[PDB]
């Protein structure tokens, strides 16, 4: 692997400068030693000018994310659908690079930010690198790939101040909304849960565009990608992931980190939806218009291999940082179609990667390297780490004997468009009117989601518009909302002060889909990973006792126990004063510890109740091990996913259900 | 300041880069339902545009935000230095400001524990002039060579990036108990100074002794002070976090508002001044950026005035 | 190779692109057979792409130049002298890239434009990369750093116009050095022939700056580096080289790359001169002043070891075009001097290299890249090619144990600054007095040129001045020359129409020193790689026959032949029309081609004039055969002439032409004042 041959081990050694001459590094050269640094101290200035030029330019989108190494495994032979080689064969391994991301914070804004997610797949093949980089959402905001830079203007930082960071939470966002109604389907995605993922493991990725899957023979059916999570679906609540995003800017990378070095490395089932390309306007909506899903009802998946990833990188920048991923990385057996956000994006990531690496030879990075001998007649550019060969790169030659061979759909396994695809009428610059429904599914989803999810992604909504100054937007939002559903805007509306406008039902219906709910989604099927915290005391030697008994359990269950007490000791993870509620999937008192719940210079007010408080609210599994504390807490003893038990074993039996269960949704109040 | 420069696009129809009228919402296609085509011009040049919008963060003080204003001279100080922006009273001079944090990146919270950054340009007469502070007025290290190793330390360990805009991790104290030199500004970054209630309360520091030089060419050591006339504030730390979550721009926005309230803040910008021959006279040596002259021994004498009362047309440009 | 971990192979195989998928890049992706091209046609952009990215910027100065790899061996162990690890041992090999270059012509320029030459070194030693970038003159223009983009904006194009290229023969230039007066020494040096080299091969280096060699024990002492050239000095006249710069403007590559193919590697002796510390301001001048050279009569040169160069490089971009020189690049045993034009070098290397590579990684390039492993805190950047383990990069560290240990003095084998070195004085922008002297060396270096070459010196000044439109400039020019030599000054002004100004006897004297004169050096040490043109006809069978007796006997030497005639065959090389005496460093008729001496296959009178322009610039000439008068009497070129031969014996022929080979330049062919 290219990777292996690159790293650099400085576990012993003197220092050295980049050529290799043995240096220090501490002092500065001086005329005296209370006098001026001498220009000649070569290395002084080595050793600032790389420091001086360490940054480079963030990704213009998804500038904020993570990434980790893994494996794909092919469930079978592929042949019959795809002529690609990475799926030709039943246990097929092929090395991956995932990137997880935010889009529209910089490069330090917070995880937990609302926002649609980007996961990006390379897979390091016998025939290529090919990259799918998508999304943790399975449609896109736009129709046209041209529009990206007014969508993406619109919702980052006002121009002028830079303010809002990592937020669709301002008028220019939701102005652009209102007047670009396609914007619709992504928006209610990313106001309801798809919005704040719980962690980048427990959400899909989504290709969002279709693709075409091409056979040896020349054939081709229509694809859509979609990752499914073998760890669940799971949402954090908005007022948890603001705490989360000033307590833990970090918490999805550190979550997918830690879940790696405890071996529970995250699996998708990679699969796709497979119609005929008959089929392009045969479910009420254009293939080509990647605002649109196809219902599973129409189409079920096919599950073509597993995703698992269980390496995490050795060095951050070299690795996540420097990835470059394009959708232009396609390998034979696979096409492109003519969706007009797709065809721009070929555009957009070869170029953009010039921005990043300051010259041509970014795919020479070793991250971006392929696993197989490369043969081109690409030359020279800044940054050139080859040595060619071949003094006659041109074709046709002969002075080269021919070489490098033209590769097509009868040589060397060339890639080929499929051969099916034609194009006919006038050069445009129009849209097609088959795109032309904003509306429809939209409200498909919508239906689709629970009540209190319902609920969740109106409050969502009442809190950014809320915040959007201009009247005229707040009025031109319910418009659209309105087109959508009539009750959406009448809730939203309610909170703005602002009369809905009437119902206008063209696009109003009742129908459901399945699989685009997170409430819905049932008990996570797996708890691995999961945060408990044990709220002690040190005042207690009983206290310590019960938290210990309480650890041992839960750990061999693969939960990550955190004991929390006022000062650190033996057995004792965090102090009060870094604590919070955000840090846990489930909390557990102590019964030793209630005096805490009732002042200290060791930790803010109330923080001990309020951790427990606030786990509540935000619907987490809570109890009591060992009346009080649940009444300080005006927590109901006999509420859902709240426990109190005296016994340990059938505590932690309990709870465990309640950590699955993952949120109880009765504590939030309905409209 | 800068009005030369600005463009307007309140009125008109689109055009290119070189002044042809086109549009930006839909490719060029080979049919209604058709492939983009190559040709397509108006395409490429917007997105190769927006492909290229972004330039390399600052290796340091990335998160920041800045105005313009002036410097007004409250005397001719001719008699202690040559510089032309000081040698009349009342001369006014343009400025511009950026504040920022040090450790985290573009988009890390305002309200993060750090060391914090005044930058100020006077436009003068005879030259731009920097002042590039902080508002501690001692720094970390001893020699400029070392400036990497803090800055590794106490920014995200590499493997991981993990943690942003914080010191809460091994590496830094690593470094803080390995380098003593440090003591004083960790201090000083565990006061509230690591955490200001605003840019307007905090003061500016120009660390380094520097010197103001005569016509004549006799010298004497100076401290620069920018004292803020707002007064001095904190925040609270469990309330810095929860602001964080809640409003990443705290500082920018707070500094915003003032200025558009006709509240622009302001600062007397003071020295202390002593003699060459004072270098070592205090206990400590006057070329070590460790130490501050205790206002007891050298008293702050005021220059002028700094405001700012501009907001920025263009974050990005200005 | 060194670099053969690097290579790429493409001798098989199909096309892919850069992530290794198998393409095609021939016809781009259309919407129907006479159809537009379509946006998704990723085989076509990242294939233009790659080609609109080729070009990196020229390097500010030495731009037009080439390189090859080779291998410096030491002659002892040096430690009596320098702790340098390479020099450590007798018989001690080390790798090395050579880059030879003008200065002042961009990329493309021609190689025999009248310069300064490049000669820069690079040693991959086990301990550390070391660069000695040096030039063919031991002496340079200015004496401060700072004065270089004034020089450099002085000698290069024009601002306005971008004329004149790769010359010094225009208006700024010469008011530069009517202006600058440290200018004289390097502009004698470069209006001699060491201004017009005949091969890279046959000039040498010179590191121009005293530096340090420092001992172990701290002990230091103060050097001169010289490379002395194993192949002879050799010039080529001025009209030759105007002649080649048309004919050939790859005329030094050319030879390089041909002696390296042929196992003809060039050599060079690598000397220093060594004077004390105490000696720095003995003999007559400040040996921390770049325009002095220490006469070897004063300090004799010790040779350290062998340079040769004997592998060319497999890409040229990869490796000549990306070599990144610093004089930073230095080993312990080795110290800089406060020779301020050195000092300033150091910045300017380390900054330039941003420009060319456009990031900060440019020591990561194969070329670029030591031989010995690397351990340092450095990251991130542009272009990092590393993935580093060492999660704790920062000193001082307990979390990854200390590592990596300070190098110094005293652990580690550090570089060291000479202990010894001091400072003292205020804090100025002012120049040393003991810099002053501008004239007494130029003077030394024109005195210790034998007459003709002093004639020649004359006349590429006569040229170049009479180029200058401004009298101001001249009669400013005439004034400097003035102080070095009165007699320089009035046979200058001759040729421009002006007076010399009065006789300034200030700095005016007859000494002398040894080794800086081309024609006074003696014969070449050997002619392997010479060239030799036979001028032959298709019309007689005989004439052929002749020029393969000739071939056969001059081959076995290790010259190199070319057989001229009308048109090519089987043992004709070159056609008249292709072919000049500029091609040549000794011309042949045999004479079955007498005759020849108009076609629609070559310009009128071309034979003859191949012949008759050897002859005019001085290289032997001759006629092989036995019947010589019909072509000696139509080039009028007299019989009895040195350097002139005429032998029935191709046996008797070849031993008189190759001893006027090794003389190289008959002289007596040029008139003096
Ligand atoms: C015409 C421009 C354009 C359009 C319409 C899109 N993107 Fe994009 N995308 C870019 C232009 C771009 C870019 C500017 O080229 C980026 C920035 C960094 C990079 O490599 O490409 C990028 C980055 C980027 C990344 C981050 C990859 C990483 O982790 O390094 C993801 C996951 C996506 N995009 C996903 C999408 C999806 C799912 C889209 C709609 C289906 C989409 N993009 C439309
Ligand atoms: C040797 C390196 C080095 C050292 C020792 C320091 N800095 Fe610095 N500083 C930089 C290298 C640097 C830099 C890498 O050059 C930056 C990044 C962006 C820039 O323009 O310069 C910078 C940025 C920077 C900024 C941001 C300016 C802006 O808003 O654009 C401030 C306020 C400071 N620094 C202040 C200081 C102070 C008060 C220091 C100690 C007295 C200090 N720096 C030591
Ligand atoms: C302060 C600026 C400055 C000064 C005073 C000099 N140079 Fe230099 N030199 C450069 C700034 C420079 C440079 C701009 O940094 C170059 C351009 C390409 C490079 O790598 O460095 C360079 C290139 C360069 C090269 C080409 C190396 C190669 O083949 O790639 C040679 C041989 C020299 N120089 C030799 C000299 C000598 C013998 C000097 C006087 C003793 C000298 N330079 C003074
Ligand atoms: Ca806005
Ligand atoms: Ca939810
Ligand atoms: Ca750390
Ligand atoms: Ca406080
Ligand atoms: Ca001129
Ligand atoms: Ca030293």
């Amino acid at each position: 692997s290219p990777l292996a041959a690159y790293e650099v081990d400085d576990s012993t050694g003197y220092l050295t400068s980049d050529v290799g001459g043995p240096i220090q590094d501490q002092t500065s050269l001086k005329a005296g030693i209370r006098g001026p640094t001498l220009l000649e101290d070569f290395m002084f200035r080595q050793k600032i000018q790389h420091f001086d030029h360490e940054r480079v330019p963030e990704r213009a989108v998804h500038a904020r994310g993570a990434g980790a190494h893994g494996t794909f495994t092919s469930y079978a032979d592929w042949s019959n659908i795809t002529a690609a080689s990475f799926l030709n064969a039943t246990g097929k391994q092929t090395p991956v690079f995932v990137r997880f991301s935010t889009v529209a914070g910089s490069r330090g804004s917070a995880d937990t930010a609302r926002d649609v997610h980007g996961f990006a797949t390379r897979f390091y093949t016998d025939e290529g690198n090919f990259d799918i980089v998508g999304n943790n959402i399975p449609v896109f905001f736009i129709q046209d790939a041209i529009q990206f830079p007014d969508l993406i203007h619109s919702v980052k930082p006002r121009p002028d101040n830079e303010i809002p960071q990592a937020a669709t939470a301002h008028d220019s966002a939701w102005d652009f909304f209102s007047q670009q109604p396609s914007t619709m389907h992504t928006l209610f995605w990313a106001m309801s849960g798809h919005g704040i993922p719980r962690s980048y493991r427990h959400m899909d990725g989504f290709g969002v565009h279709t693709f075409r899957f091409v056979k040896d023979d020349g054939s081709s059916k229509l694809i859509k990608w979609h990752f499914k999570s073998r760890q669940g679906k799971a949402s954090l609540v908005w007022e948890e992931a603001q705490v989360l995003s000033g307590k833990n800017a970090d918490f999805h990378r550190q979550d997918l980190w830690d879940a790696i070095e405890s071996g529970n490395g995250p699996e998708w089932d990679v699969c796709v939806q497979i119609v005929d390309e008959s089929q392009a306007q045969a479910f009420g909506f254009d293939l080509l218009d990647p605002t649109k899903i196809i219902p599973e009802e129409y189409a079920p998946l096919t599950k073509l291999g597993l995703l698992k990833l269980d390496r995490n990188p050795t060095n951050y920048f070299a690795e996540t940082e420097q990835v470059m991923f394009q959708p232009g990385h396609i390998v034979r057996g696979i096409d492109f179609t003519e969706d007009p956000l797709l065809q721009g994006r070929l555009f957009s990531y070869l170029d953009t990667q010039l921005n990043r690496n300051g010259g041509p030879n970014f795919e020479q990075l070793p991250i971006n390297m392929p696993r197989v001998p490369i043969h081109n007649n690409n030359r020279d550019g800044a940054g050139q780490m080859f040595i060619h060969r071949n003094k006659y790169p041109y074709t046709p030659n002969t002075l080269n004997s021919g070489y490098p061979r033209q590769a097509n759909q009868n040589a060397g396994r060339g890639f080929f468009t499929a051969p099916g695809r034609t194009a006919s009428g006038a050069l445009v610059r129009e849209v097609s009117p088959t795109f032309n429904d904003h509306w429809s599914q939209p409200r498909l989803f919508f239906n689709s989601l629970t009540p209190v999810e319902q609920q969740f992604l109106v409050n969502a909504m009442r809190f950014e518009i809320s915040l959007v100054k201009s009247e005229e937007v707040k009025k031109n939002v319910l418009t659209q909302l309105n087109r959508v559903s009539h009750d959406v805007a009448v809730r939203v509306a309610a909170a703005i002060g602002l009369g809905a406008p009437d119902a206008d039902d063209t696009y109003y219906h009742n129908n459901k889909t399945a699989g685009v709910s997170i409430v819905g989604s049932g008990p996570l099927p797996t708890i691995k990973t999961l945060r408990v915290g044990i709220l002690a005391t040190t005042s207690e030697s009983s206290a310590l006792d019960q938290a210990a008994q309480l650890r041992t359990r839960l750990e061999k269950d693969g939960l990550v126990v955190t004991v929390v007490a006022e000062t650190l000791r033996e057995g004792v993870d965090q102090t009060y004063s870094t604590a919070d509620a955000t840090g846990f999937d489930g909390v557990v008192v102590v019964d030793g510890a209630a005096a805490l719940f009732a002042s200290s210079p060791l930790f803010p007010t109330g923080r001990p109740l309020q951790i427990f408080v606030d786990a509540y609210r935000w619907g987490k599994p809570v109890g009591v091990c060992g009346s009080e504390v649940l009444d300080a807490a005006d927590v109901p003893e006999d509420g859902d996913g709240v426990y109190s038990e005296e016994s340990v074993d059938m505590f932690v039996e309990e709870f465990e259900k309640g950590l699955a269960t993952f949120r109880f949704t009765d504590r939030f109040a309905l409209d």
